């Protein structure tokens, strides 16, 4: 049952901290640092021969590429291309036998995301299977994969599947670069990282009365434009997803850094704005994009790390979550905007599990 | 002066048919379906060498890099990248010695695509800048590079310049397959297209008035989703950020293909939709999309082509352009768009040319 929660949704995300131990299960050893992705052993040598990376999914699984473009970017030094499906194969995109074709889904299903691992396949790409279903087309049609084990997901809004997406790709990432000597300092920054993200989702999920109450101040509202760059981008993008999905608000993600290039005219003192502000290296920037939300009277909730004392200091209403390794820090950044869409939907009345217009998974077409 | 107009962008958008035969201009000729672009005439041979096109813009640019994606690797035969600025630099995006690097800028001196140029060229890739000022940073920086020639743009939202950007990246996918027998026949196709172009324009242009008549069913609304795929998706992104920039709607762009998983849950009777559905290969999907948004209960107005019988006999709010080729459909389905976001603005008593928030080029941070 969800017994002990009112629905699946909030079940799964309260169960963050245990699936993503589940996902690095049996993979990830704190004691020596080796990753393995068994499902990998074999073709990983052939990968790193590989000459780019090609992420390929839908919905929250594109988003879970987008969040881990950059980490990937800069631990297997390979260009890296994150594609939605529908687009990638309208557009006839250009596929080699030297690319290495990622498919994330939580279903294994989606007919976009299969009919692009099938078109990769008909090129002579190596393609692989990162879903959270075993048996499925995609797990069973790919070269090789990574089953994510977050374990049954009911709710149609995808939550703990999103972050254990984002960390098998993670996972990934570290296995590509285990060679080099230079990297070796960054991976274990991020592996300790890892280790510490069960403990610090608790203390996000520990903050949900804190979100309920924001969302008693949203749940009026027709509009939000949810802002993050680098990193956070990602978040953003997931976020406004969330809150469409169950909520049917117009949220809207928005790069931080094009708001000077249009949706700012949209900012004044009527308009909700939640900004996203990590300290990674994008953070005076971030600042920046506050201060010119601010200077045209928005009045932004801010989603930031509670070390961080200046944003805390001189802005009024945050969202401090623990901070995290730049790479890692948006699972813990995310969770507030799960948190927020599940009560914003429960405000308004509306089926936090099985919203209208939406299913699991689109099979068809 | 804007003599003749009320507005420098509404005489902006009424040039089209002139900025186009002057983005053309001692370029194409006709008679003999040569196109010879003098700015890239030495490093053509170059670039055919090179492995990978990317594309490297802010806003309204953007977007004319997305409108000539796919043609672009449907002529180039070489993988496009479209990324905009401030996330390329943010992600320290990999660029090669072998890469080819283009930057789009009406102004030539968006800070963002000026140290995205910068950061290209440390890395010694050819660069090549598209602009619509001459003597500008990116024009001057650049190792070779087209001016749009569309003349001088003062409305801060940018219309003759998208098209201008978008003609000419079409006439360097020209000049890219111009020794390739089998393509022989698209070029003439296409190179047939842009000489109608100009009279196709003057027929959009005169639908004015049914576009300020939509312009009066929808000014009170406080969103708009405008929904398109494959070809159409700048359409309707660009679309969107006219709406944002001079009306202060919220206005979004959905990939058509993506809708179903997560924008149809905002879709019922109340929420305004526009759908962009044009004779290309993505046409029966675009049913598809229309129809799963009618079955929710949406009351969408279509921009179709008018040669389109099925959805004109079957869909009672259209918006009828010319047929276009395929991958010059674009230039004439965005212009009902521009024309829109104008309109609404005009009724809303806001200023088209200097809307709140926004400059014509951001030149610092
Ligand atoms: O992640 P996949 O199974 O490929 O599904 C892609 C998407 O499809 C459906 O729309 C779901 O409601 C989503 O939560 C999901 O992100
Ligand atoms: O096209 P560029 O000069 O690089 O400018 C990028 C953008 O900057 C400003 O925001 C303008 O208002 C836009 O119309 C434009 O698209």
């Amino acid at each position: 049952m969800k017994g002990n929660f009112s629905s699946f949704m909030q079940k799964e995300i309260f169960e963050q901290p245990e699936s993503v131990v589940n996902t690095m299960r049996g993979r990830v050893n704190f004691d020596d640092y080796t990753v393995n992705l068994g499902g990998l052993k074999d073709h990983i040598k052939e990968i790193q021969r590989c000459r780019r990376l090609i992420l390929i999914a839908c919905g929250t699984s594109y988003h879970a590429g987008v969040a881990t473009r950059q980490v990937l970017e800069e631990l297997t030094e390979l260009p890296v291309m994150v594609e939605l499906a529908s687009d990638f194969l309208d557009r006839n995109t250009p596929v080699f036998r030297d690319d290495v074709c990622f498919f994330l889904s939580q279903s294994g299903e989606t007919a976009d995301t299969l009919m692009g691992l099938r078109y990769c396949k008909e090129r002579g790409a190596l393609t692989v299977g990162i879903t959270n279903t075993v048996g499925s087309s995609i797990s069973r049609e790919t070269d090789c994969g990574v089953h994510i084990n977050a374990g049954p997901e009911i709710g149609v809004a995808s939550t703990k599947a999103y972050t254990s997406q984002f960390v098998s790709l993670v996972m990934f990432a570290l296995m590509m670069c285990d060679d080099r000597i230079s990297m070796q300092e960054r991976r274990k920054e991020i592996m300790l990282g890892l280790k510490r993200l069960p403990d610090l989702i608790k203390e996000v999920l520990s903050m949900d009365d804190e979100i309920q109450k924001l969302a008693t101040e949203l749940y009026h509202q027709k509009s939000v434009l949810i802002m993050g760059r680098g990193y956070h981008y990602a978040t953003c993008l997931e976020g406004a997803l969330k809150i469409k999905e169950i909520t049917y608000m117009h949220s809207e993600g928005i790069l931080a850094g094009e708001l000077k290039h249009g949706p700012l005219a949209l900012v004044d003192k009527l308009m909700p704005v939640i900004m996203i502000i990590m300290r990674d290296h994008t953070y005076a920037k971030c600042q920046n994009a506050l201060q010119q939300v601010v200077a045209r009277q928005g009045r932004p909730v801010v989603i930031c790390d509670k070390e961080d004392t200046e944003t805390i200091k001189n802005t009024k209403r945050t969202i401090k979550v623990p901070h995290s390794v730049d790479c890692l820090q948006g699972i813990l950044s995310v969770i507030p905007l799960q948190l927020l869409a599940f009560h914003l939907a429960v405000l308004r009345g509306y089926d936090v599990d099985f919203p209208r217009n939406l299913a699991k998974s689109v099979t068809v077409e």
